[PDB]
């Protein structure tokens, strides 16, 4: 199981395909990180095209509440779409879980920023804000280098 | 008038209008690419000869046809460390690509404290997918610093 992009078999772009070839590396490695103060204090559990979960949901980036350890998926990789520009790559998940009281109820989204780091194949992944105050198109947005992002 | 969030008026993000306020002194100017086509950009205004209300348009150069890649009055903005990102929805519709859906704008905006905005290029066009293609731009300017 590898991430899913847009369209059935065959129709998908070959732009995307190339991308994820290119990310390849990166599928083996797992990205944490803690942000928050207390009603805060959340630790996200990162994973390019692999279960970040431990329930088998399918998650691409799970948030897990540190006080009761409740897991919350935000972003599934069988929804993905990537593109890239000169020195970054956007990566991002769909089909996380449905907002209860917030964004019309639509489910969860990943947004992750990778630029580019000659240094490291991968490295410093963070947590930078959540956008919850909309009517639509909500997300959480992350960072992270990595030399991949580099042309 | 100018750009347009989504959501009833008074009521947009406070994160997009705030990133709104900061890119005001880009208003008033006019952004162009430096082939076959020529595509102009502007933050919040007209971009286009046709009062479609196109925030960046498509030039064919050899007919002088005018594409709307996407308008203002649909914008979505946001930033990250280093980096804003512009995108204008409801371009003119395809024909023969992406489902016919409406064509897209999306411009990355990349710091640099050396000017107050420069150097945008166009990077690419998606249009191989059965749906959420969109055209790609890059930019450079100071207020994308933090
Ligand atoms: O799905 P909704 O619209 O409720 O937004 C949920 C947020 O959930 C995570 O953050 C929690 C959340 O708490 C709500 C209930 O789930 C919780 O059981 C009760 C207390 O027992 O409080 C409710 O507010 O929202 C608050 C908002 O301030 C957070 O502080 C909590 O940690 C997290 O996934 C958020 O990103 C998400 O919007
Ligand atoms: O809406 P569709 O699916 O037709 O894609 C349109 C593309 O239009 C711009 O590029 C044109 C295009 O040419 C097709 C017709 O639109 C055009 O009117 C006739 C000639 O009068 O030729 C057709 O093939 O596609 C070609 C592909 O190589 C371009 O070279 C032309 O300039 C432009 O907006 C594209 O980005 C857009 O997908
Ligand atoms: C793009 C796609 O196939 N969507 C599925 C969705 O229907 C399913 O609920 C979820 C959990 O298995 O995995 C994904
Ligand atoms: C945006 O403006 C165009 C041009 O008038 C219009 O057709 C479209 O419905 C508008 N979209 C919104 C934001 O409702
Ligand atoms: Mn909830
Ligand atoms: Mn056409």
């Amino acid at each position: 199981k590898t991430c899913d992009l847009v369209g059935e078999k065959g129709k998908e772009s070959e732009k995307e395909l190339a991308l994820l070839k290119r990310l390849t590396p990166l599928f083996q490695k797992s990205f944490e990180s803690t942000v928050g103060q207390s009603p805060d204090m959340y630790s996200y559990v990162f994973r390019v095209c692999r279960e970040a979960g431990q329930h088998s949901s399918g998650a691409g980036l799970v948030q897990i509440q540190k006080s009761n350890g409740k897991e919350t998926v935000v972003g599934r990789f069988n929804e993905t779409q990537i593109f890239q520009g000169s020195n970054w790559i956007m990566l991002i998940y769909k089909g996380g879980d449905e907002y209860d009281n917030h964004c019309g109820r639509e489910q969860r989204r990943a947004v992750v920023m990778i630029s580019c780091n000659r240094h490291t194949l991968a490295d410093n992944f963070n947590p930078v804000s959540e956008e919850r105050g909309k009517v639509q198109d909500c997300f959480y947005l992350f960072e992270m280098d990595s030399s991949l992002a580099c042309s």
